[PDB]
Order: C-alpha cells, then sequence, then structure tokens
C-alpha cells in the first residue's frame, strides 16, 4: 500500500463536518441510509456502463450491498460491488464536494437549518472512516484507499483488491455501541431499504461446530419502487425513496406515481419537495428528472422533461419510447421528449391541484417555498394557463396580513355588485401596497384588493389578462 | 287602393295559428313584446344598408318605435320608421313562414310544447291585423298594404305611404279592452323595452283648449344591452334579450357576458337554449351568433365564430377588429375571425362548466338536449380535450337507467383501491348491452363500467383516452 498522500479539505468542509455533526446527532441513524443510497447509485452506474461494454461484470453480475460489524473492533462495514472508483475519482468525489454551502454557513432539539451532505453523514457516528475501492474494469493493483479522521485532512494511497466495488469501514465513536447490535442495525437497514432495488444482505454468524459459519441473509425485498403497484407501496417507502433520488434530508409534500400504456409508454414518479434547495437561484444548479429506460438507469439531472417554471420538481421517468442509447444531445432534439415533457407538465399541475384541496397547510408550505418559480410560469406556457392561475396564491385585503393565503377563486367568491374586475396593486414591500396607495377608493365601497409585492408580479400580469371571466385591472 | 289581391295561407299556417291562440292565451301580453322586437330588427336592417348608402335615412334619421291606442275604435297601433318592406318582401315574410314539422295530431292547462311566435302572435289578442309599410329608397307610391283576419287568407295592395317604415294596427278581440288602458299598456312596453336599444315611445293625447296636442315620450332607456355593465343588468333582461336575438319563447339554461379588451377587443354574450330547436338535425338549419361591428348590426346566423361541436350556442358578438364591410365571405379567410372562434370556443366551455356546478339539473337538461353534439367534439378540438371530457356524461353500472346521470369526475370520486380505471362498454341501445359479457367479473369486484349506447360513443372514445389521472379502456 504505497502512494500515501494527504490533502486538506476545502476551507468550507471543516465548517460543514464539525457543524453538521452536532446538528444531526438527533437523526444519526442517517449515515446508514446515506451509504446504502450510495451503494445503490454505484450499482446503477455499473449497469449503465455495462450496456456499452458487458464485460465490466467480469465474473459476478449480481449487485448487492453487505453490512457487518466487529463487536470487538467497534466497526461497521458496508460493501457493495458497483462501479467502484478510480483514484482520480476518489479525489474528486470523496476528496471534495461538487455542490455548495458557504454563503449560508456563516448564519443561523433537532437543529438542522438546511441539510448537510450524504457521504460525510458517516462522521456523525464514526471518528475514522476507511474506503477501499477498485474501479470497474480496471486492474486489481490500482485499488484505492481513503482514510480520514474527518478532523481536517484525509489520505489516499494505491492498493490491491481482487474483488470489485467499494468497502467502507467506520470506526465508531464511543457511545455508538448501538450499531454493533444485530436487532438495532438489522432494524435500521430494514427501515432504510425497501425503496432500494439493490439487494441488501447483512452478515449472519452462527457457530455450527468445527470452525465458524458465516452467511449473508438479505433483509431487502429488492424491487425498483416505481415498478410495484401504488396499492401496496406505503407512504414511508414513498418518502424515503424521494430522499434517495433527491439527495435531501427533508420529506416531500406529495407524489404522483403513474403508469401509462398507449402512444407514450412510460411510468413517471414525480415529487414535490418541502424546502427549496439552497442553491436554487444561481445559473449552474442541478434540476431535472432522474431518467430511466427499460428500468435501466441512464442519466441524472435531465432537465429536458420539465419546462423551466417547474425546475423545482423531482423524480424519475421509466420511459420505453426512448432509445436505450439516449444521449444528452439526442434528447434535446427529440420529439418523444417534447411529448413526454408536456405530458408531464400537466401531471405536476394535476398533482398540485389535488394537493391544494387535500391539505392546504401543506400547500401553503409549497406556495412559500416555490412561489416565485410558478409565477414566471404563465409567461411562456399559456397552454395550461387556467390550472396555473388557480394554483397561484396572493395577499388580499380580506386578510390583515402579508400571508399569501388567498386563491383567485377565493377572490371571486367574495366579489359583490359593481364587479367585472379583480383589482391589484404592484408595489415593492407588502407595506408599500397595503397602505401606501389609493386602494381606499375601493375600501370605501367594500371591494377586495390583491396586494402583490413580489419582484416578478408586474411582468407576470402582462400575460395573465383575465381569470375565468373577471378581467384583471391595476389601481 | 289599387293592386288589391287576396291570397291564401300555406296549409300549416291556418293550423299553426289556431293552435297558437289557445296555447299562449296564458301570456297574451306576449305579442306586444314581439312587435317592438321586430321593430327593433327593422331599425338594425336600415342602419346596415344605411352604411353602404346613407341616402336611405333620407332626412329622418332618428329611429324609434311608437305605440298608441284608440278607445272608441278599439285598436292598438305600433309603427316604426325602420327599413320597411316592399310588395315582394311583404308576401314572402308575412304571408308565409319558414318553421315546420308536421303534427296538429293533438286535436279532435296550457299547451306550449315547442313553438315559434313572431308576427302572428298578434292574433292571440287581435281579431284583425293591418299593415301599411313603405321600404327605404322607394317612391311613397310604392307603399304596401296587408290585412288579414288570421282565418285563412290575407289581402295585399298598393298604397301611398309618404312615411318610411311600418305601421301595424291591431283591432282587439272583444274582451281585450285591457290594452286600451294607458297604465297596463305603458307597463307592458316598459317591461319589454328596456333590453332594447331602439327608443320606444308611447303616444299621449291631451285637451289643450279646443285643440288636441299629440305628445310622444320615450319609456325606454334605449341602450344596447351588451353595452351596459354586467352589474346593472337584471337576470330578467338577460333572458328577454335572449328571446329577442334567439327568436325563442323559452328561457335559456344560462349565459355568459364578457367584455374582452387587449389584443382582441370585443364584447361577447352567449347563451345555451333550454331546448334544441325543433328543426335542429338537418344540415340546412341556421346556427350562429348575431354579429355586430362597432356597435352596428351587420348579420345574423354567422357560423364562423363557433365550431360544429358547439353549433347550438346562441348569442351575439360586437367587435372592433373587423371592418364595417365583413360579409359571409371575408369571415371565411379572416384571421381576426378564427382567433375569436377560438377565444370564444374556449368561453362557451367555461360557461358550460360553471353550469354543471351551480345547478346540476339544468346541466342534465342541457346534456339530454345537446349532449349528442358535444360528443362530436374531442374528435375536432384537441386543444380543449380537458374541459370537454370534464363535461360529457354517460350511463353507468351503478345507475338504474339509460339515463346519462354519471359524470367522469364522480366516477373517480366513486373509484376505489382496485386500480387505474374508467372502463367503458359498446353495443346498441341500453338494451343489448347492459346484459352482455365480461361485465360480470368487473362486477364481482364492485367496479363500475360506463355503458355506451349512442351511435357515436365508440368513435368519440378513440379521441378521448385520458381524463385526468386515471387512464381509459374497453371491456
Ligand atoms: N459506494 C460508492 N461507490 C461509488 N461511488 C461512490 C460511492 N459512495 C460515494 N460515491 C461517490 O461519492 C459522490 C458523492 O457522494 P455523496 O456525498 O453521497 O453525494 P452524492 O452521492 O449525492 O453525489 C457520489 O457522486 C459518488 O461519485
Ligand atoms: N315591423 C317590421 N318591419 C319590417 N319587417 C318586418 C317587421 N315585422 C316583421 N318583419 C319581417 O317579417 C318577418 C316576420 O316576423 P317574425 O314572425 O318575427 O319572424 P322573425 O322572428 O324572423 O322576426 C321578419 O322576419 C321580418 O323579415
Ligand atoms: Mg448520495
Ligand atoms: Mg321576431
Amino acid at each position: 500500500m504505497k502512494g500515501q498522500e494527504t490533502r486538506g479539505f476545502q476551507s468550507e468542509v471543516k465548517q460543514l463536518l464539525h457543524l453538521m455533526i452536532h446538528s444531526l446527532y438527533s437523526n444519526k441513524e442517517i449515515f446508514l441510509r446515506e451509504l446504502i443510497s450510495n451503494a445503490s447509485d454505484a450499482a446503477d452506474k455499473l449497469r449503465f456502463r455495462a450496456l456499452s461494454n458487458p464485460d465490466l461484470y467480469e465474473g459476478d453480475g449480481e449487485l448487492r450491498v453487505r453490512v457487518s460489524f466487529d463487536k470487538d473492533k467497534r466497526t461497521l462495514t458496508i460493501s457493495d460491488n458497483g462501479v467502484g472508483m478510480t483514484r482520480d475519482e476518489v479525489i474528486d468525489h470523496l476528496g471534495t464536494i461538487a455542490k455548495s454551502g458557504t454563503k449560508s454557513f456563516l448564519e443561523s432539539s433537532q437543529l438542522i437549518g438546511q441539510f448537510g451532505v450524504g457521504f460525510y453523514s458517516a462522521f456523525i457516528v464514526a471518528d475514522k472512516v476507511t474506503v477501499r475501492t477498485r474501479a470497474a474494469g480496471e486492474k486489481p493493483e490500482n485499488g484505492v484507499f481513503w482514510e480520514s479522521a474527518g478532523e481536517g485532512e484525509y489520505t489516499v494511497a494505491d492498493i490491491t483488491k481482487e474483488d470489485r466495488g467499494t468497502e467502507i469501514t467506520l470506526h465508531l465513536r464511543e457511545g455508538e455501541d448501538e450499531f454493533l447490535d444485530d436487532w438495532r442495525v438489522r432494524s435500521i437497514i430494514s427501515k432504510y431499504s425497501d425503496h432500494i432495488a439493490l439487494p441488501v444482505e447483512i452478515e449472519k454468524r452462527e457457530e455450527k461446530d468445527g470452525e465458524t459459519v458465516i452467511s449473508w441473509e438479505k433483509i431487502n425485498k429488492a424491487q425498483a419502487l416505481w415498478t410495484r403497484n401504488k396499492s401496496e407501496i406505503t407512504d414511508e417507502e414513498y418518502k424515503e425513496f424521494y430522499k434517495h433520488i433527491a439527495h435531501d434530508f427533508n420529506d416531500p409534500l406529495t407524489w404522483s406515481h403513474n403508469r401509462v400504456e398507449g402512444k407514450q409508454e412510460y411510468t413517471s414518479l414525480l415529487y414535490i419537495p418541502s424546502q427549496a434547495p439552497w442553491d436554487m437561484w444561481n445559473r449552474d444548479h442541478k434540476h431535472g428528472l432522474k431518467l430511466y429506460v427499460q428500468r435501466v438507469f441512464i442519466m441524472d439531472d435531465a432537465e429536458q422533461f420539465m419546462p423551466n417554471y417547474l425546475r423545482f420538481v423531482r423524480g424519475l421517468i421509466d420511459s420505453s419510447d426512448l432509445p436505450l442509447n439516449v444521449s444528452r444531445e439526442i434528447l434535446q432534439d427529440s420529439t418523444v421528449t417534447r411529448n413526454l415533457r408536456n405530458a408531464l407538465t400537466k401531471r405536476v399541475l394535476q398533482m398540485l391541484e389535488k394537493l391544494a384541496k387535500d391539505d392546504a397547510e401543506k400547500y401553503q408550505t409549497f406556495w412559500q417555498q416555490f412561489g416565485l418559480v410558478l409565477k414566471e410560469g404563465p409567461a411562456e406556457d399559456f397552454a395550461n394557463q387556467e390550472a396555473i392561475a388557480k394554483l397561484l396564491r396572493f395577499a388580499s385585503t380580506h386578510t390583515d396580513s402579508s400571508a399569501q393565503t388567498v386563491s383567485l377563486e377565493d377572490y371571486v367568491s367574495r366579489m359583490k355588485e359593481g364587479q367585472e374586475k379583480i383589482y391589484y396593486i404592484t408595489a415593492d414591500s407588502y407595506a408599500a401596497a397595503k397602505s401606501s396607495p389609493h386602494l381606499e377608493l375601493l375600501r370605501k365601497k367594500g371591494i377586495e384588493v390583491l396586494l402583490l409585492s413580489d419582484r416578478i408580479d408586474e411582468w407576470m400580469m402582462n400575460y395573465l389578462t383575465e381569470f375565468d371571466g373577471k378581467p384583471f385591472q391595476s389601481v
């Protein structure tokens, strides 16, 4: 094992780790979920490359993730046999962190703020993590090694490893002996893996005379979630699975699992978040559905199936109309895309309509988080303009608040005589529109006024020129 | 009085009449409404022609219908200075009709059923009707006289009418003296004239010392009803106005009044008849919106603003983006037209939908009447397949009738944890269909199956294979 080198974590990473830790000891069972989520992602990566060249499965073609513990060495080990990593990859992915989290770090009993990051979840429970990975296809003499007390630096070196995949060993802190108990760990892997197609085995040791008797019984049922029938899939499974594909700690507000067989044979499973991603307002930001084909994972962040004013959506698409060779290029100049695209655009509005009716408190959350993104909507897609206006919420004079708790239908159902219109006011701050003008001309008569004060509102009212009869007019 | 000639009525007019007099004696006050209504139509015609050739108003350009009565002679006279008629016009329009069906089988509690008023309603109240008229642009020696007792024949002749227009005189049947009363008559006009733009003036007679001064004073507000604000229009006015522009005694199921103003500047006012016209099915029937350009009437029965799937929609449409020259032709290749046929097509649907929600009984009534034509829809309007389907209804398996009670939105409210479904079934009448194959098992599960029996159902199904969320299918 020669080639030892030591690096420094991005100045902001130490700021994440040490922070995230205290912030999550409330939910520490997490790491075990995040590693499996990753073992799963590592398996799809393999099956993908394997399409192109089916020899990467050199030997075993049955992917799986194994858990086990040295009650004596105080360790827990999770080892899958997926793509595995390359040394240069090890340094890119593990060594760093592709995303962001600095402009907010210096701000703000389960203290969370805004989710940490998958893999490092491990340090909430381990004071030393070790990885030994051997990339798919490559040589067993180029296995890598990554060690880190997570204090501030980490180490890499080259090693050998016959088997392919990734082996992660966590050296538990003191007062974590829970994860060295069969029922406890078993319980957790049980709880965190139903949404996962990858079989999840767990080490079983039995003393049947002679030597020792090792096994690996799977706790996992194993079944691509979007494959089974809604009728049998529970909400627990629907929620964690979202977390899985969304790479987010929080839960979702709702979901639309749908199968379709006709002109567009696909099978979507979109999700509606609950918190807006911290990096949602800067150009380079991941958005798009996890694209599948013939149940074969292909690409991620494929934005070409969702119109811009719906970036915030999340989920997969198990199409069958797309060629198994779909590229990032092909997709953009595809008709089956443009079709699927619009066919799904509606499914999100339908999912939203259904939401706003069943749980308003959940919908209000939705509105707050993704308010200004849905608004730039009827400004370049009048196709569905009505459904998109109904989904819209505003701040009215009926409420003695800045609370965007009013639907346009709420506004109509409370009109009077001397009607014909929905009057608004376009200011800057809620204050600059609730008292700073001349709505009083109307207040003296008893007519409702929509107090709009969000930067985009003015530009939006140039495309929204009426809502079911009653036209819109400024004051 | 030269040219004197008597003529006989067509065979069903002598029938239509006698039948009409008893069927409508409940509403005798009705004739007064129909003469002013016609007087108004004359004022329109004139202004229309007046465009191309302003000589027509020859000097007297203040249009108005004047009502008066005489107690000792016992007559009620109505006279307008509208377009007036010529001898050939008279004979064509007054001596005949264009509204058949063939019955009168009910002879040998009011009996209305389904039939057309118009001019003849005058006989309900009058045992003799006289008409002196002289069309615009015609030497006064070209006046025309028409007189009939509604008994079977009529008399035409030439007279000299220096005045332009039409003077109608009724000799009231005995026991009709309640129409010689200034207050009863003055109340009827008022009730039937405030939804009419043509000033309606009533006569006045006084005793100014040995002399007799004849006043005339408007009783009317005289304003195009689609020009006023939705708020100042009584539901009564909307329904009278309906009878006006639709030439139908029956009230409408609903209406939609809208003043669009932006790219497309127009004013629409549509309605949905309480019952399909007797002569509907017969491609040689007149459907259409009455068309006005710059508050000037131009033409009736213009088909170009409503798709064949919504031909039954009565109503008018004032416009501003069209030229005071539109003709049955230009509309064919005009873009402003098409854009309205769309903007409006998508306004009928909203009215239809607000109908299936404010009074579900009228919608049913509507469905029984025109459903069959609203079905031929999704086979041509793909852009509105959403609202269309949300409208149309069928007979189920949960229903004890051929009666089309069930809507597609309540088959989902009454759909269970069984699956993704909206099963339908074809055949002929409700008969050879409710008792046929593979409907048994779907039953053993407690599932419903929309039973189709309409000659078109299967064809129409083809184009509507979606309906929000749940996907369609046969059995
Ligand atoms: N078991 C594994 N096999 C291969 N790559 C892995 C594995 N675990 C983690 N990785 C790599 O680490 C990267 C970052 O991990 P993570 O912190 O969980 O964020 P994310 O996985 O969502 O990208 C992944 O993109 C992947 O390249
Ligand atoms: N006062 C009038 N001035 C001119 N033409 C008239 C007048 N009254 C009736 N007419 C003509 O005679 C026809 C007969 O009247 P009516 O029974 O009401 O049929 P309609 O419903 O089309 O008016 C009218 O359509 C019109 O052509
Ligand atoms: Mg991850
Ligand atoms: Mg008439």
